[PDB]
């Protein structure tokens, strides 16, 4: 169904993060404090059962989480650091190839 | 193309490093003081040109370098940490792996 679209725009955004930050969620043990700051953790790992049990009725469900994932990022990590680049990065990049006119295609 | 059992053990420890942190050099933008701390730098990165330029003449040679990657991990970094930690796991899977009699095969 459109399941299918979603693991293709879902593929698309893991590769623009080779090194795996968005892959599970995050924890205090290596982000003091994350759980008190962000209380609406999102992650691909997450975002991957949610197209498993297609809990994802619109692609608008699925930017909304995605953007979450990028706000939270940007929220809890100062401007300077890898982060927070790349959410910057990954929110711009996946919003154009989620985008009106390229869901035409 | 005789010396590429370095490069059996090369891809056993890059799968043992999923996120990459020993893909290429660490910088003092991401690594506050690495220069100052660290004179003598390795990463997979630096290891793998050495292998297309078969730098390397013994295993020793190899696990030498393979040793540098993981004693300046766990001489910058604090043992609370995720790259301290991976760091001596590696550490202890390599030296098994390229041991006194396993070296034997
Ligand atoms: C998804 O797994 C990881 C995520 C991050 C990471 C991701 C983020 C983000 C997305 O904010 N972050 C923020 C502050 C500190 C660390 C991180 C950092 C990581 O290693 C430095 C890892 C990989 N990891 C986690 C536990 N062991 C390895
Ligand atoms: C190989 O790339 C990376 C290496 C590390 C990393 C590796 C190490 C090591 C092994 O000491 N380290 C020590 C302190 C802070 C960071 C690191 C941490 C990283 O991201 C948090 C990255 C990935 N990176 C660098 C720039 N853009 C992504």
């Amino acid at each position: 169904p459109i399941q299918q679209l979603l693991e293709h725009f879902l593929r698309q955004l893991q590769r623009k993060d080779p090194h795996g930050f968005f892959a599970f969620p995050v924890t205090d043990a290596i982000a003091p404090g994350y759980s008190m700051i962000i209380k609406h953790p999102m992650d691909f790992g997450t975002m991957k059962d949610k197209i498993v049990a297609n809990e994802y009725k619109s692609v608008t469900e699925f930017k909304a989480d995605f953007k979450l994932m990028c706000d939270n990022a940007m929220t809890y990590n100062r401007p300077d650091t890898v982060y927070y680049k790349l959410a910057k990065k990954i929110l711009h990049a996946g919003f154009k190839m989620m985008s009106k006119e390229r869901l035409l295609a």
